[PDB]
C-alpha cells in the first residue's frame, strides 16, 4: 500500500548529484526516514533496503521481480554481450557456459600455474626492504587472471594492465564523451584490448581445440540454438572475467594483508594449522581443503571488509516488502557492507574475531543471508570459489614464508570506492 518515505528531490535529476559527491549518502537517509527509504538517482526512483530480511527478499522469487541495471557509462564500457549486462534467458544461458571455467576440478587444475605467479612475486616482495601492497596486489591478480583464462603469452603483453588500468578507472564516471574524460579515456582503452583480444582470440581458433583454460571453454561453447559464441560476445565476456576479478579480489587480498599484519596471534593460529600437516613445497589442492581455520579467516576478512560495497537491481513487478509499496520500474539498493556492519547479526561489529565462523559461534547462528560477500540468487558472484582458492593459496604460501610488519605513520583507513583500500595502500616489510 505506501511508499517508503524519503525525498524525491528535483524531478529527473533527485539526488544523484548528492549520491556521487557524499560519502555517508545512505547513513544520513536512514537515519532520518528509518531502515527503507526512497530517493531518486539519475531519472529512477530507488529504494535502499539492507540486512538478513531485505536480502531474502532480493534473492527470492528473483527471476519474475528484479533484473540486473547499471549506469550508462557502465552499460556502455561492458558492451552489450557481457554476463553483467546480458538479461533472462541469455544471462540463464550465458551463465552455465561460464561456470565451466570455475568447476572445483578446472580450479584444483589451475593451482601449479597460479602458484608459481604467487611464488613469483613472494621472492621480489620479499628482497624489497619496503612494499607498497595494494598496487603490487593489483599486478598480482591481473597476472593470475590473464594467465589463467587466456595462457602465459598473453600475460607477457606488457601493453594489457596499463590500458586494462585505464579501462576500469572509467567504468562508473560520466559518460561525457570528450576525449580528455575518465570516459573518453576508457572508451579507448576499451578499443584497445578489445583489439588486442581478437588477436589473441584468432590465433587461439588456429590451434588444435582445448578446454584447459576459459578462452578455450569459451571458444567450445554453443547457445541454445547450437550456435558458438560470435566474436563480439567472446571478447566482451574476457574482458567482463577481467573487469569483474580485478578490484574486487585485490581489494579482498589487501584487507587480509591488512588484517593479519595487524593481528599477529590469528597468523600464528593459522601458521600453526599449516605445521600440524607435513609441511613440505608442494602444496595440493587436497592439503588445502584441510584448513578449516584459515577459511574462517577469510569469512571474517570477507564480513569486516567486504569488497563489493553492495548492488542494485530494477522491479519488473509491482511488488511489496514489510509492508512497504515496491513499485514497477523503480530501482533496489541493497547494501552488503550495512548488513555487515550490523550489531545483532556481528556483536562488537567493527572488530577482527575469526571465531565468529567456529562451528557454534556468533555468525553460525544467524538466519540466511547474513554473511553475503558474494551476493546471492541469480546473480551471485560467478567467480567465488575462485576467488576463495586464490585467497587462500595466497594466505597460505604468504605466512608459510613471511611474518610482515606494516609500517607506523600511514594512514590505513579505507576507501570505500570502487573496493575498500588503504589510504596509503598498505606500505609494508617481509620477514
Ligand atoms: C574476491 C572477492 C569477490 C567478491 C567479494 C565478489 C563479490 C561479488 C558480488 C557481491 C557480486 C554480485 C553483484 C550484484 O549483487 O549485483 C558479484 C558478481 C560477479 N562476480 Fe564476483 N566478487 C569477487 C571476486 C570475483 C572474481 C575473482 C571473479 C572472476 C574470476 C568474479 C566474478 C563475478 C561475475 C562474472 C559476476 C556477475 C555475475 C552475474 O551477473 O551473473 N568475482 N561479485
Amino acid at each position: 500500500l505506501p511508499i517508503p518515505p524519503g525525498d524525491f528531490g528535483l524531478p529527473w535529476l533527485g539526488e544523484t548529484l548528492n549520491f556521487l559527491n557524499d560519502g555517508d549518502f545512505g547513513k544520513k537517509r536512514q537515519q532520518q526516514f528509518g531502515p527503507i527509504f526512497k530517493t531518486r538517482l539519475f531519472g529512477k526512483n530507488v529504494i535502499f533496503i539492507s540486512g538478513a530480511l531485505a536480502n531474502r527478499f532480493l534473492f527470492t522469487k528473483e527471476q519474475e521481480t528484479f533484473q540486473a541495471t547499471w549506469p550508462l557509462s557502465t552499460r556502455i564500457l561492458l558492451g552489450p554481450n557481457a554476463l553483467a549486462t546480458q538479461m533472462g534467458e541469455i544471462h540463464r544461458s550465458r551463465r552455465k557456459i561460464l561456470y565451466q571455467a570455475f568447476l572445483p576440478r578446472t580450479l584444483d587444475s589451475y593451482l601449479p600455474k597460479m602458484d608459481g605467479i604467487v611464488q613469483g612475486y613472494l621472492e621480489q616482495w620479499g628482497k624489497a626492504n619496503e612494499v607498497i601492497w595494494y598496487p603490487q596486489l593489483r599486478r598480482m591478480t591481473f597476472d593470475v587472471a590473464a594467465t589463467l583464462f587466456m595462457g602465459e603469452k598473453v600475460s607477457q603483453n606488457p601493453q594489457l594492465f596499463p590500458w586494462f588500468e585505464t579501462y576500469i578507472q572509467g567504468l562508473f564516471s560520466l559518460p561525457i564523451p570528450l576525449p580528455n574524460t575518465l570516459f573518453g579515456k576508457s572508451q579507448r582503452a576499451r578499443a584497445l584490448l578489445l583489439a588486442e583480444l581478437e588477436k589473441i582470440i584468432k590465433a587461439r581458433q588456429q590451434q588444435p581445440p582445448s578446454e584447459e583454460d576459459a578462452l578455450g571453454i569459451l571458444l567450445a561453447a554453443r547457445d541454445d540454438n547450437n550456435q558458438p559464441l560470435s566474436l563480439p560476445e567472446l571478447k566482451d565476456q574476457i574482458l567482463l572475467l577481467l573487469f569483474a576479478g580485478h578490484e574486487t579480489l585485490t581489494s579482498a587480498l589487501s584487507s587480509f594483508c591488512l588484517l593479519l599484519g595487524q593481528h599477529s596471534d590469528i597468523r600464528e593460529r593459522v601458521r600453526q594449522e599449516q605445521n600440524k600437516l607435513q609441511l613440505s613445497q608442494e602444496l595440493t589442492a587436497e592439503t588445502l581443503k584441510k584448513m578449516p581455520y584459515l577459511d574462517q579467516v577469510l569469512q571474517e576478512v570477507l564480513r569486516l571488509i567486504p569488497p563489493v560495497g553492495g548492488g542494485f537491481r530494477e522491479l519488473i513487478q509491482d511488488c511489496q516488502f514489510q509492508g512497504f509499496h515496491f513499485p514497477k520500474g523503480w530501482l533496489v539498493s541493497y547494501q552488503i557492507s550495512q548488513t555487515h556492519a550490523d550489531p545483532d547479526l556481528y556483536p562488537d561489529p567493527e572488530k577482527f574475531d575469526p571465531e565468529r565462523f567456529t562451528p557454534d559461534g556468533s555468525a553460525t547462528h544467524n538466519p540466511p543471508f547474513a554473511h553475503v560477500p558474494f551476493g546471492g540468487g541469480l546473480r551471485e558472484c560467478l567467480g567465488k570459489e575462485f576467488a576463495r582458492l586464490e585467497m587462500k593459496l595466497f594466505a597460505t604460501r604468504l605466512i608459510q614464508q613471511f611474518d610482515w610488519t606494516l609500517l607506523p605513520g600511514q594512514n590505513l583507513e579505507l576507501v570505500v570506492t570502487p573496493s575498500p583500500r588503504p589510504k596509503d595502500n598498505l606500505r609494508v616489510k617481509l620477514h
